[PDB]
C-alpha cells in the first residue's frame, strides 16, 4: 500500500516531485484496476498541484461525493451520466490543500446493500465489503495513497477491515456531509482510508488544518476497554483470532487491557440504529423512491419496501434511546481511553454470497458518533481481520494514536 | 393573505374544490407579479393534486431548495439554468401530502446579504427583507397560502415579519436540510411562511406527520418571558411600539408577562455566531470561492474575502461557546413557556439602502436552534412590524400554540 506520510516526507526534502508522485499513482491504477475494478472514472489526465501539503498526493473519492468535473453517479443507474455543478466540500478541502482527485471509487446504489462488481484485492473471489467498496479497495491494491467514504452503517470501518488498509470515521459532523449523497443525516459521516493510521492523520491535518491532528505520535500503555458487543451475537472465529491477537500485541507492549460491557442503554441504542436508519432513507431518498421506484437497485428497494410503515412516533422514541445511549456511553469513557472491539463479523465474504458483509458490529458507533479507527492484525485464508480502536467524541487523535501504538504492536 | 388552514377545511367539506383554490393562486400571482417580483419562475401549468391533506395548496419554494422539474438557480448567475436531478426531501414531504410546487420563489445569491429584484407588498418603496425574499413577499401579498424558506442568520423570522405574515424555523434539524444550498452547517434550517399560526401548524403536520402538531388550539394563560436582547444592540422605536403592543395584548388576554435577563453564556453566543457562520460558508462555498470569485455577487464576495483568515482554532472555541450557550438557556424555560422579543430592528428599509435589514435579534436562536415564530402585530408608515415567539428546543408546537395565542390577543 502507498504510504501517504512516505509520499510527504519525499516530497518535501526534493525526493520526489509531485508529478513524479502523480504519475506513480496513474500507473498503480493501471496496474490493478482491470483486476479489482476499483474506479468507477479514473481521470488519467489529473496532474500534481504544485504547492500545499497534499501536493502529488492522488485521492480517490467514492461515488455518492459530489465532484465538479467528473460524473457523480451514486452507483445507480437513476443517476447514470449525472453531473454536479460543485465539488463538495469536502473534495476541497483536499484540493485547497494541494492534492489531485484522481478518480471516483465504487460504491453500492446510495450506499445501500446491493453489491459493486469491485473485487478485494488481497482475493478476486471475495467481497472487498461496503458501501465504500472501491475506496477500500483502491488503497488495499496500493493504487492510491488516500481515500474518501462514507458511514452510515459500517461502510467505513467493515471494508478497511475486509481489504486490509487503515480507516478512520471521524467523530460525527466533524467532516462537513454537504455534496454528499445523504441516506440517513442523523448517521452519514465521510470518513477516509490510508495505509496506516499516520497517513489518516495527515490526511485529517490538511483538510480540517486543526492542530489535534499535528505531531501525533503513537500511544503509550494505553488503558483499553475491550467490548465484544454481545448484543450483536457471537462473531466468526477469525474476527475473535484477530482480537485475541490484538489483545495479546498490546499487552506485550504495555497496554493495560480490560473485558467490559456496555451499559444497557448502549444496547438499546444499537438495537435502534435500523428504525433510525430506515426511516429518515425513506426522507431522504424520496424522489427516488416515488417516481424511479422499480429502478433502485433490489436489495436496497426491497429493504425500503419493508419499512414504508415505520412511524413517526417509533421514530422519535428511537431518536430518544439514542440520545441516551451517548450519554452513558460517555460515562464509560471515564475509566478507559479507548474501546477495542471487532471491524467485522469475520473474513471478507465470498462473492458468491451477494452480500458487502453484515454492519452489526459498526452500526453503533456511527449512533453513537464516536472517532473509530481500523487496525489490520492478521490474515485467515489470505483474508484481512482487522480490529476497532474506538475513542470518546471528539477524541479523534487518541483514537489515531492508540491505532498506531497497535500496529507498532502487532508488528513487535 | 391566503389561509391554507382555511382552504384545508373547505376543500375537506366540499366545498371548494381543488382545482378552483390553485386556479386562485395563479390568478393572484399573474396580479401582482409585475409589482412584487416574489418569483424567479411561475409553473403556470401546475395544477392541484388528487389526494392529500395539502391537495389544492399552492406552494412557493426558495430557489435555494432543489425541483426536479424547474431550475434552482441559488440567486446566483454561477447557477443560471441549474436543474437537479431530485427534488429536495422536503419538496417531497409536500408533494406527498398533495401540495402543488407552483413556483421558485427569488432568494438572495447563496442565501447571503445581496439584494433581490423582490420589493415589499406593503410598500414597493421597501425590502421584502432576506434572504428568503420571495416566499415572504409572495405569502404577504396573497400570492400562495404557504411558502418554504431557510434561516442561517434570520433570513425566516426577519423577512417574514417584514412582509407581516406568519412564520416558523422550526427546532435545528427537524426538517431535513438535504437538497438546500448550504451557506453553515451548524446554522441552516428550514422555514414556512403561512397566513397564521394554524396555517404553519397544518403545514408541519402533512410534512411530518407527527401528532405534535395535530389538534393545535390556541395557548391558555402563558407564560411568558420577554427578551429586548440588549446584547444586540439598539432597537428602532417601531419594533419596541410593537413588542409593547404584543405584551399589553398577552396581559389583556390572561398572560403572565415578565421581563427577563439571559445569561451571559446566552450573551457569548450571540456574539460568535459570526464566526461559526463565516467560517463554515468559506468551507460550504469553497468550490464558488475557489472557481468562480468574481461571479459571486458583491456582498457575499466583500463578506468572504473579508474573512478568508478566519481560523479552525477560533471556529471550534466559537461553537464550544454555543454549545455553553444551549446548556446554560434551558434553564431560563423554567419559569417561562416561551421568550419574547423583536423579529427585526424595525421596519422594513427602503429598497434604496440596499439592504435586506440586519439579522442581529435573530441570529442567537438559529444557533441554539429553538423554534421561533413571527406574530404580526402593527404596522407603522404602513410598514409591518412583528414580535418573535421562542420555545424550548423541541417544542415546536407550544411555540405555534403560543403564537396563534398572541395572534387572537392583538385581535382584541
Amino acid at each position: 500500500m502507498i504510504s501517504l506520510a512516505d509520499l510527504q516526507r519525499r516530497i518535501e526534502t526534493g525526493e520526489l516531485s509531485p508529478n513524479a508522485a502523480i504519475a506513480q499513482s496513474h500507473a498503480a491504477i493501471e496496474a490493478r484496476e482491470k483486476e479489482v475494478h476499483a474506479f468507477v472514472r479514473h481521470d488519467k489526465s489529473a496532474r500534481a498541484q504544485a504547492s500545499g501539503p497534499l501536493r502529488g498526493i492522488a485521492v480517490g473519492i467514492k461515488d455518492i461525493i459530489d465532484t465538479a468535473n467528473m460524473p457523480t453517479e451514486m452507483g445507480s443507474e437513476i443517476y447514470r451520466g449525472w453531473q454536479p455543478r460543485s465539488d463538495a466540500p469536502v473534495v476541497m478541502m483536499l484540493k485547497r490543500a494541494g492534492a489531485t482527485i484522481i478518480g471516483k471509487t465504487t460504491t453500492t446504489a446510495f450506499a445501500s446493500r446491493d453489491p459493486t462488481a469491485t473485487l478485494n484485492p488481497h482475493n478476486t473471489g471475495h467481497s472487498p465489503g461496503g458501501s465504500s467498496s472501491g475506496s477500500a479497495a483502491a488503497v488495499g491494491a496500493g493504487m492510491i495513497p488516500l481515500a474518501l467514504g462514507t458511514q452510515t452503517g459500517g461502510s467505513v470501518i467493515r471494508p478497511a477491515a475486509y481489504c486490509g488498509t487503515a480507516a478512520i470515521k471521524p467523530s460525527f459532523r466533524m467532516l462537513p456531509t454537504v455534496g454528499v449523497k445523504c441516506y440517513s443525516w442523523a448517521l452519514d459521516t465521510v470518513g477516509l482510508f490510508g495505509a496506516r493510521a499516520e497517513d489518516l492523520a495527515r490526511g485529517l491535518l490538511a483538510m480540517t488544518g486543526r492542530s489535534e491532528f499535528s505531531g501525533i505520535v503513537p500511544a503509550k500503555a494505553p488503558r483499553i476497554g475491550v467490548v465484544r458487543q454481545e448484543f450483536a451475537g457471537a462473531v466468526e472465529p477469525a474476527a475473535e483470532q484477530g482480537l485475541q491477537a490484538a489483545i495479546k500485541a498490546a499487552e506485550r507492549a504495555g497496554a493495560s487491557v480490560q473485558a467490559i460491557d456496555l451499559p444497557e442503554a448502549v444496547h438499546e441504542a444499537w438495537r435502534i440504529h435500523p428504525i433510525i436508519q430506515d426511516f429518515e432513507a425513506h426522507r431522504a431518498l424520496a424522489w427516488e423512491f416515488s417516481e424511479h421506484h422499480d429502478e433502485i437497485a433490489p436489495m436496497l428497494r426491497a429493504s425500503l419496501d419493508a419499512t414504508v410503515g415505520l412511524t413517526p412516533k417509533e421514530y422519535d422514541e428511537a431518536r430518544r434511546i439514542g440520545r441516551r445511549g451517548r450519554r452513558e456511553l460517555g460515562e464509560v469513557f471515564e475509566g478507559v481511553d479507548v474501546l477495542l472491539t471487532y471491524s467485522a463479523p469475520g473474513t471478507a465474504p465470498a462473492k458468491a454470497l451477494a452480500s458487502t458483509g453484515d454492519p452489526r458490529y459498526n452500526r453503533l458507533w456511527t449512533l453513537m458518533g464516536n472517532p473509530c479507527v481500523n487496525v489490520p492484525v492478521l490474515k485467515v485464508g489470505g483474508l484481512p481481520i482487522g480490529v476497532q480502536v474506538i475513542a470518546r467524541f471528539g477524541n479523534d487523535a487518541h483514537a489515531l494514536a492508540t491505532a498506531w501504538f497497535l500496529e507498532d504492536a502487532l508488528a513487535k
